[PDB]
Order: structure tokens, then C-alpha cells, then sequence
């Protein structure tokens, strides 16, 4: 069994060399199949994380490199891979803010609402997880910001609702009501906009 | 007769070896027209029941090495094919133990749901031809968990309602109600995280 | 007038051998043309009728080597020519039947039951024109299997209806209701399969 | 004036021989602007009405030799043409019954029943002209035929529909009723199949 | 300052000579570009006017020397540039003659009614900038006999309302009624063939 | 830190440089990612503010030079940038003044009533900014005229209706009413045009 693992942490080496070169994403989808091989196969759960963080440590830079949101897809599935291996919980919570930020990132200069639903769940996940309560008030506070901008760059009245949602999870986590009313104002101002068109 | 049968034989053989080097199941679509023809010259059963794996095993490999779904729908078809010419129904099963453990893989890195149809009709197929309960059981958990996940990285509340669905011929099956409590809940959590979108 | 006859003979031959090495109809469709020139010349009914032959006998072969069921649509349109000419019953039922079968082979390796209704249709042109009835039995049998198969494979329940008028047109000719009910118990089973997706 | 008039005739001359080894009818559309320039320019009827069939006896050749149906659209146009510039009635009855037999082969051919819409629409346009009423008779039978054919090969119920309402211009037009009959019960045999479907 | 003015008369003269040879309206969009920057440097009003009727009356030139409609609404849209600059009512209503007839010759030898409408609106515009009503009752007449052509050619009910409108017009400028007798006789006689559809 | 912020500054400059010459806004997103890496390690708010100054009067001549409106959506979300990271309320206007004269010009040349809901969100940010209330009227003046002239240009009755919206703008801003009455005597002209279609 053991020279088909290293043939295959090859497989992953060579395949993240070339990938990086490429920009694509297919190079890395035969290198998850070989670590889902070397899984089968039978390897150290943590030896099975650590390629899977030194996959995931290059989808951003591929994701970035060549502006594409599908990249981050793959990835997100990778981060369940690693709950279910039993990485840390501080680890999840350190990987899921920094993938938080790529999206946060790519949904700005891509101009796309769609790709906020991914941050959303992962905020939820975050949430199920426990991180800290002020650090999902930021991410909602940030997320309601890239809503509040796609919706005055594109026209679409339903952008503003999930905001308003976000709002509702940072009133339940609790936060000092003028800053929701502050939100609220912003949000209905872009709504009397939107109204017009 | 048995000259042509050798020469579709040949055309089998060489039609493989092209096909894993171009990566195409066109190659492998003449090979199984090949095989029909065969079984219109009346080759003996068991001969083309050995060359039909002769291709469900290159159409596994072939579906692996370039990731979509297609190549997977001949496999299928050839395995009613192998019942039909009297393969024993221990070897159906173990062969729809293995093809279903491809549709698994292939549905996480592609990210795509409508894949995992296709895994619960082979597995009524092995309840139609008598796997064990607790292997039944297996799977039905694996593709709730593939559910599960799919569910998580793209919103569509639909894909929920079949791992219900699911669960419940688990239930039939005489699956421990603990068990189901704990799956219901998570599914029923990812519902009210579908719900605010 | 004999001058044009046989160059449009010339072009048909010559077109066959080139369509055959090329792969495609529209060579063939060119012969057609040419065909339908050569009974506007008045070429006798029997020298169209064998010329016909000489098109349907490599119209199927061109079929099955490139996979695509649109090739046959020429083949159906030529019988009913062949039956205007006034070629024997008795070999537009040969000629139906040999085609059925190239039906079946794409049916089942293209994945798609929507090219079997072209199937019915020659059944039933086949009980217009006198195919003794247990052979309407048989391709009525084996077409609601690959319509059981194709259900099985592509999930939509409309398929097995088109199956329960055929197993009425086998039970309008009047066969044992033992095979009915049979073919009705696994319908209703891959119903009940189909009524969970 | 003369010189453009003559080298609006030369490029009309070189245009068509370009067409015919080009196949394709952008080459004639070049041609037909150049015409309508001519006429424009007030040069002799008769020479307009020669070169417009100048151009309907190029265009059928270049329908035929690569099968579509959409370069016969400007035959049907420069038709009106010559009737406008006063063109004879037979001249237009005569290439009219020429058009309406290049729609029967191209429609069967392509397998396609939208086109012969075109066919009724010159039928009832030589009705208005005057037709020997039999001969309308022949043209609505023979599209009778061709409408019940891809009514055969194509699966859908509103062909017939059409067929009928034509059969109704033959009783109109006074063919005896036993023919008419005959006719009606080959269409409701196709309708009790398509029924099926 | 004048450098740049002249430099782009010398822009458009070149992109004029490149596109009247390359043959796309891709090229004047920028000699457009190019005379917006002059009108923003005070270039004389008359001096815009002659530019913008020396590219008029090369988009009309390229419009007809390759065969589409799109490149007349550069020239829909610098008509009101020479509305607002101050072109004389006689010089818009000359020009505006010239380009309907453009749009007429187009739309007959490209099957399509859709660009028809812009021609009506050009209609209305000299109806409001005061076009004689028997000039009006010409273009109408002429787009009536287009709308009836296209109405057969390629059958739609629809088309043939727009003519009865634009009858009402004429009937609204003033005609004698046995012509618009006659032409809803006409239209109506289209109407009832494309009952037959 | 500082060598990175170089590099980061290097990286614009030389993009921007080749992105000139190769005309496409996907090099200038590679130099917006390295803009908000800058952000991201701190460099100086007004060197940030310059540099997206420099980004944005580059977006706009590539918006120019090739004629396709979706590279301003960058330039709009940059502004936004601006407004975040600090720069002055009236600088905001100049570019906002500067921005909404380029859809005032992209928007006729290739003629699309759609772009202009950027503009108008575009005039009600300066509302929220508070521009002059003549300055704003002028504008408003301005885009109901290109959205007169596009309704004249292609057929829909809504661009009438927004341009008649935002005439109350102008009321409720205050402008006297003989302009409100000749605007839309205009508007209505336009609708009784594109009410007989």
C-alpha cells in the first residue's frame, strides 16, 4: 500500500506545480482524486488534513489569479473533508474566516450577489461551530455592506431582504440598536431607490 | 461465425487500448456496439458476461480520469445486460457496491446532485436482488451524507426532501430511531439555514 | 434521357463510396437528390426500388459507426418510396423489421428513449401492412424492455405509460394474461421507484 | 446611365457564377441589391423580369446542390417582382408550379413540415392567379402526401389539422367524395396513432 | 485646441477609409466617438453637420454593399445629432427620404417585418417635422406594400395590423376611399390565407 | 511590509501600462486585486485614493476606446472605495459628474436604454452627496433626452415612464413648470407613437 501513497502525495506535488501554470481548477480536481485514493487506500487522518490544507492554500491563489467563484466550490467541500477527519475546531474557524475573505473579495470585483449565499452558509457554519460573537457581527456588518453595494451597481430589489436577514442575526446575537437602526436606514434608502426602477 | 466473433474480439481489445489514452467513451460506445454484435453471433454467454466487465472496468477508470457523469450511464446498461445473460447476482451486487461507490465520489468533486439519482435507483436494484440490510443501510447513509453536503454547497431546499426520503426506507429497513433522530435534526438544521434564503 | 440515368447511377455509387470513408448523411443526401432525379427521368419502378435497397443497406451501416439516430430518418422516409414503387409487402415487412432492430442498438447505447417512438410508429406501420401477430409480440415484448430500461436509467415517469398501451396492443392481439400481469408487476415497480424521485 | 446599367449586369453575370461555385446564397442577395439598383435606374421591364428569372433559375439549382430551405424565400419575393414589373400570368403560373415542386423534395428530404407552409401560401396565390382546377387538385393531394408522410416521421398531432383543412379546398374545388373519403381515413389511421404518443 | 479638432477630422477620415473597405460598422462607432469629442470642443456647429452627413452617407453605403439592418441605427440616432445642432427641416426631411428608402430595400431582400418599424417611426417624424400628406400617403403606400409581401412570405397575423393602422393614417392625411377599399381588400384577402395556418 | 507595497504599486503601474494597448479590463482587475492587497497591508489612505484615482481615469478611456459599457461597473465600485477609505464629498461629485458623462455617450453610440439605471443611481448618490439642485436637473434634463431618444429609436412604452419619473425629480427639486409641460408633450408625443405598435 505505502508506494501507492507516495506515488500519489506525487500525484499531488506535481499536480499543484503544473496547476499554478494552468490557473484551472481540473488539474486540482485529479489531485482530490488521488487524495480520496490515498483515503481509501488507509493514511494518517492528520498526514489526509495537512494535503488537504495544501490544496486548499492554493485554490485561493488560483480562485484570485484568474477571477472565478466556482474555484471556492471545491474548496468549501474540502473544508467538511477536514471536520469529518477531526481537524480542530480553532482550525475550521481560522480556515472558514480566510476563505470568508476571498469570497468577500471576489463578489466586490466580480460584481456578483450569487457568490454572497456561499459566505452566508459558511457564517451559519461559523455559528454552528461557535466562534466568537463579535466576529459574526463583523462578517454580517461586512456581508450587509457587499449587499448594500451589488444592489446600487446592479438593480435587483431582493438583494436588500437578505441584508435585512443579516440584520435580524446580529439583533438575535444582540447589538446595540443604533447600529441596526443606522443599517435599517441605509438599506430603505437603497429600497426607495430600487422603487424608482 | 467464429472469425468474426475473434475479429469484434480484436476490435474490443484495441478500441480499449485507444480509449485510455484518448479519454473518450466514443472510443468504448463502437466497442460495446462490437459486443452486441457478438451477442447476435450467439458467443457464449459467459464470454461476453467477462468482456462486459472487460468494459464496466474501463469505463470506471475512464470516468475517474476525466470528471462527468455520462461515461457511467453504458456501465449501468451493460449491468442489465450481465443479468440478462445470467451473471451470478452475488457479482451484480458486487459490482453495484463498486459502481455506486464511483457515482459517491464523482457527485462531491463535480459539486452536482442530479448525479445521486442514479445511485438510489441501483441501490432498490440491490433491494430488488437481496443485498444484506445493514449494507443497504450503509449506502443510504453515505448518499444522506452526499445529500447533506450538496445541500450545504448550493441552495435548493429539494435535495433535503429526498434524503427524507431516504431516511424513512432506512426506517423501513428497521434502522435504530436514535440514529434517525440525530440524521433528521441535522437535515432539519440545514432546512432552517435554506429558509433565510 | 439514358446519358443522365446513368450518371445520376454514377453519382449515386460514387457518393456511397465517399459517404462510407467520410462518415456523414449529407453525402447520402446528395444520392437522394439524385434518386428522386432519376424518377423524375422515369427509371424503371424496380431499378429505383433496388436503388433504394442500395441507399437503406448504407444508410443503417453509417448509422451505427457514428452514433446518431437523425441518419435513419432518410431510411423511413425511402421505405415508404419503395412502398409507392410498389415493392412486395412481404419485404417492406423485411425491411421494417431490419430497421427496428438499428433502433433498438441506438435506443439503448445513446441513453434515449425519445427515438423509440419512431419504433412505434414501424410497429404499427407493420400491423397496418400485415405482420403476423406473435411477431408484433415479440418487438411490442422487447420494446417495453428497453422502455423499462431507459426508465430506469433516465428518470421520468411518462415512459412506462407509452409501455402499458403497448402491453394493451399485445393484449389486443390477445396474449396469455400471465405475460401481462408480469410486465404490469414490473412496471408498477419501477413506478414505485420513480414516484420517490 | 447605360455604363452603370451594363456593370450592374456584368456583376449580376460575375455574382452568379461566383454563387454557383461558392454555394451560397449571400452571393445572390449582393446579386438582387444590385438588381433592385438597376430597376431604380428605369432600364427596360422586360430585361428587369429577364434577369429576375435569371436569378429564380440559379437559386432552385443552389437549393437543391446544398439542402436548405431559406434561399427560396427570395425566389418567392422576386416572384412578386415580376408580377409587379407585369410579367405574364402563365410565366408566373409556371414557375410558380416550379417552386412548389422544389418545396415537395427539400421538405421530404430535410424531413421538415414548416417549410411547406410556403407551398399552401403559392397554392392559394395561383387560386387567385388562376390554376385548371384539377391541377390545384394534383398540388393539395401531393401536399396531402407530404404533410401525411412527416406527420409519420415526425410525431405531432397539428400536421393533420392542416392536411385537413387542404382536403377541404379539394372538396371545395369539387374532386368526387369517395376520393375525398379515401383521403380522411388515411388521416384519422395517423391520428389514431399520433394519438398514442 | 484646434490641433486635437483637426486631428480627429483626420481620425474620422481614416477610420472612415478603413471601414468603407474593411466593412464593419465597429470602425465608425469611433469616428462617432471622434465627432462627440469635437462637438465637446466647440468645433462650428455647420462643420458637425457636414461631418456627421459624411458618415450618414457612408452607413447607408455599408449597410447595402453587406446585408444587415443594425448599422442604420448610428444613422437613426445622428439624424436628431443634426436636429439639435440646427440642420435645416428641408435637409432632415431630404435626407430622412433618402434613408426610408434604405430601410424599405433592406427589409425585402432580408425576410424580416421587425425592422419595418423603424420606418414608421422615421414616418411620424416627417409627419411632425412636416412632410406634404400625399408624400406621407407615398412612404405609407410603399410600407403598406412591404408589410402585405412579408405578411405571405413568411406567415405571422400580426404584421398585417400595422398596415391597417398605417391605412388609417393615409385615411387621416386624407385619400380617396376606393383606394383604401381596395387595400383593405387586399389585406383582408392576406388575412384569410393565413386563416389557413 | 514596504517592499510588497512597491511590488503591489509596480504591479499596477505595469498593467495599466500593457492594459492601453491590449484594450480589456481583465488586466485592470488583476491591478484591483493588488489595490486592495495594499489596503490589506496598510499602505497610506491618499496614496490608496490616488492610485484608485489612477485605476478609474484609465477604466474610463478603455470604456471609450472599445464601446462596451459593463468596465464602468469597476469604476463605480472604486468610487464607493473612495468614498469608504475618506476621499472629499466634492472631489466625489467631480467624478460622479465626470462618470455619468461617459454612459451619457455610451449609451447613444451603442444604442441601449438599460446602462441608463446606472446613471440615474449615479444622480441620486449626488442627491445623498448634495449637489446643487440646477446641476442635478441639467443631468436629469439630459438623460430623459436619451431615453427620448432611444423610446424613438426602438419600440417600448417603460423608458417613457422612467423619463417621466424622473421629470418629478426635477419638480420636486424645483424647476418651473413650462419646461415640465414641453417635456412631456414630447414624452406623450412618443407614447402616441408607440401606441399604434
Amino acid at each position: 500500500m505505502e508506494e501507492k501513497i507516495k506515488e500519489l502525495e506525487e500525484k499531488v506535488e506535481e499536480l499543484v506545480k503544473e496547476a499554478l501554470e494552468k490557473k484551472d481548477p481540473a488539474v486540482l480536481k485529479k489531485a482530490l482524486v488521488c487524495v480520496y485514493e490515498m483515503k481509501k487506500l488507509g493514511m494518517p487522518n492528520e498526514k489526509l488534513i495537512e494535503l488537504l490544507k495544501k490544496l486548499v492554500e492554493v485554490l485561493k491563489k488560483l480562485a484570485l489569479e484568474r477571477v472565478d467563484p466556482a474555484v471556492l466550490d471545491l474548496a468549501l467541500v474540502c473544508v467538511y473533508e477536514m471536520k469529518e477527519l477531526g481537524m480542530p475546531n480553532e482550525e475550521l474557524i481560522k480556515l472558514l474566516k480566510e476563505l470568508v475573505e476571498v469570497l468577500r473579495i471576489l463578489a466586490l470585483i466580480n460584481v456578483d450577489p450569487a457568490v454572497l449565499d456561499k459566505a452566508l452558509v459558511c457564517v451559519y457554519l461559523m455559528k454552528e461551530l461557535g466562534m466568537p460573537n463579535e466576529e459574526l457581527i463583523k462578517l454580517l456588518e461586512e456581508l450587509v455592506e457587499v449587499l448594500r453595494i451589488l444592489a446600487l451597481i446592479r438593480v435587483d430589489k431582493r438583494v436588500l431582504d437578505k441584508a435585512e436577514v443579516c440584520i435580524e442575526e446580529m439583533e438575535e446575537l444582540g447589538m446595540p440598536e443604533e447600529k441596526i437602526k443606522e443599517l435599517r436606514e441605509e438599506l430603505k434608502f437603497v429600497r426607495e431607490i430600487l422603487d424608482k426602477i
